[PDB]
């Protein structure tokens, strides 16, 4: 699925993401930008043999399983495969523990170099929230 701004600004505030860990739901719409183009079926490989899965390109080396990551870890208990649904619950819980980890959103190295410090704001701008 390839959400609307507004819509997946929407979805995530009905996950609890908005406001979580102090990131205003700006911060979570621009991150999921610049990582999927808000497209849940995205999937990128690392240098390191890792991939990134979904709206937020959550990594196989520490967060889900895909068997095809050696030596990393599932810290999310879930398929990689379950990132990339239409529901963007999995990826939402598995952001939330992410973001917890101790460097908040710089987890996210494009919500560093791209949102960070940014008028994030701008990204929910007209939604109907
Ligand atoms: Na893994």
């Amino acid at each position: 699925k390839v959400f609307g701004r507004c819509e997946l600004a929407a979805a995530m505030k009905r996950h609890g993401l908005d406001n979580y860990r102090g990131y205003s739901l700006g911060n979570w719409v621009c991150a999921a930008k610049f990582e999927s183009n808000f497209n849940t079926q995205a999937t990128n490989r690392n240098t390191d043999g890792s991939t990134d899965y979904g709206i937020l390109q959550i990594n196989s080396r520490w967060w889900c399983n895909d068997g095809r990551t050696p030596g990393s870890r599932n810290l999310c208990n879930i398929p990689c495969s379950a990132l990339l649904s239409s529901d963007i619950t999995a990826s939402v819980n598995c952001a939330k523990k992410i973001v917890s980890d101790g460097n908040g959103m710089n987890a996210w190295v494009a919500w560093r170099n791209r949102c960070k410090g940014t008028d994030v704001q701008a990204w929910i701008r007209g939604c109907r929230l």
